[PDB]
């Protein structure tokens, strides 16, 4: 996975990121360390306006570029959204949004704060010597003071990295199958199925580092976007860049390549029957790097996992396949009960259906989704 940008430790995460810029771009990286006081005194979005244009040739390597979509995207988002109370802002600057556009333009995504930029490349490591573990890590940019930031992005990069150990294992079960080879197919099935199972007691964790009132009301209007959204109902300009106003999807762990990368791989298929679930599933993957978009399209380019399975008459073969899904299974049903409580309740709380930052109708869109992967059980053979 030398093209497909696929870590064996981290995943789709992109590993030991960027911290700083070069010097020439101090005047973005001043303004994105210090996101939670220029909010909050409200001097922020005349710091942004009172800026040159900086172009982006100085900007090397991928990492380096990386980083400066993380800076440019958080700024964006704390810009058009301000103090997050309803004061909004839809122009973004010249000055910012052309060398951010142009910069997203380079690397295939689209220019706004996605889960590439805010999970993927937000995190550094304190002590190189120690493990991949929550004391030992750290988010590179917050938005607010007491938004669970560092827990929020932070969770989500330890299912991403909890996830690389079942994604390392891919290649083996195509090589089994080609190879007509029973035993390692099942083995690698297992190990798959427990990795997935392991990621679960990840996800759990996000209980103790994000406070669902600090999440709904603080966070989350932060990481949503402009694509169906109210407050922005056509879209936002990007000025000198594009003539008319363009709508993006906000930021959501939809965005993820994880729970993608598995779905293919085991033939549910999420993305097929045209329906609006589908679409949003289909529509993320121009959010994701195109690295991954690849890494996608090639797995469905495989012969089916699904397919080889059904074909064999071959009880442990179907269980180690049936263990892969209950996995994808337990872990959409514990994501509902996050949403239960980080968004249900807390929505109760303030003064027809709801959206996601993403901007599907999550209710809904989560149960189909849960659903199709509940049919693709085989119910003991
Ligand atoms: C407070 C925590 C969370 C909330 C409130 C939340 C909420 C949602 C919502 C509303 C959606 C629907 C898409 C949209 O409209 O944006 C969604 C989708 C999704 N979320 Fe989360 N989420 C949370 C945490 C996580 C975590 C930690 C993961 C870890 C992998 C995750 C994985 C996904 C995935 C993969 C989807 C796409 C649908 C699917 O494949 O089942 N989410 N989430
Ligand atoms: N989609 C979530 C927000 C969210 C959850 N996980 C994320 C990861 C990255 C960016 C946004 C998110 C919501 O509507 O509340
Ligand atoms: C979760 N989006």
């Amino acid at each position: 996975s030398k093209e497909y940008h696929i870590d064996e430790e981290v995943g789709f995460a992109l590993p030991n990121p960027q911290e700083n810029l070069p010097d020439f771009y101090n005047d973005w990286m001043f303004i994105a360390k210090h996101l939670p006081d220029l909010i909050e005194s409200g001097q922020l979005r005349e710091r942004v306006e009172k800026l040159n244009m900086l172009s982006i040739d100085h900007l090397t390597d991928h990492k380096s570029q990386r980083l400066a979509r993380l800076v440019l995207g958080c700024i964006t988002m704390a810009y058009v959204w301000g103090k997050g109370h309803g004061d909004v802002r839809k122009v973004l600057p010249r000055n910012i949004a052309v060398p951010y556009c142009q910069l997203s333009k380079k690397l295939e995504l689209p220019p706004i704060l996605v889960y590439a930029d805010c999970v993927l490349a937000n995190w550094k490591k304190k002590d190189p010597n120690k493990p991949l573990t929550y004391e030992n890590m750290d988010v590179l940019f917050s938005f607010r003071d007491g938004d669970c930031s560092k827990g929020f992005f932070l969770v989500h990069l330890l299912v991403e990295i909890a996830a690389a150990s079942a994604i390392k294992v891919i290649p083996t079960v195509f090589k089994a199958m080609q190879m007509q080879e029973r035993d390692t197919l099942l083995k690698a099935l297992l190990e798959i199925a427990s990795c997935l199972e392991k990621a679960l007691q990840v996800f759990h964790q996000i209980h103790d580092h994000v406070n669902p009132k600090a999440f709904f009301s603080v966070l989350r209007i932060y990481l949503s976007g402009w694509k169906g959204n109210p407050q922005l109902s056509d879209g936002l300009v990007y000025e000198g860049f594009w003539e008319d106003p363009k709508e993006f999807a906000g930021g959501s762990a939809g965005q993820s390549s994880v729970f993608q990368c598995f779905d293919v791989l085991l033939g549910i298929q999420q993305t097929a029957g045209g329906g609006h679930a589908a679409q949003f599933l289909q529509d993320m993957r121009r959010y994701m790097p195109p690295a991954h978009r690849n890494f996608l399209c090639s797995l469905e380019s495989n012969p089916s996992v699904r397919e080889f399975v059904l074909s064999k008459g071959d009880a442990g073969l179907r269980e180690a396949y049936d263990a892969c899904v209950k996995a994808l299974v337990s872990l959409r049903s514990y994501h509902l009960q996050i949403v239960t409580k980080y968004i249900l309740i807390p929505a109760s709380q303030q003064p027809l259906e709801a959206k996601g930052t993403g901007g599907t109708d999550l209710m809904n869109f989560l149960k189909t989704v849960r659903s199709t992967t509940e049919k693709s059980l085989l119910k003991e053979g």
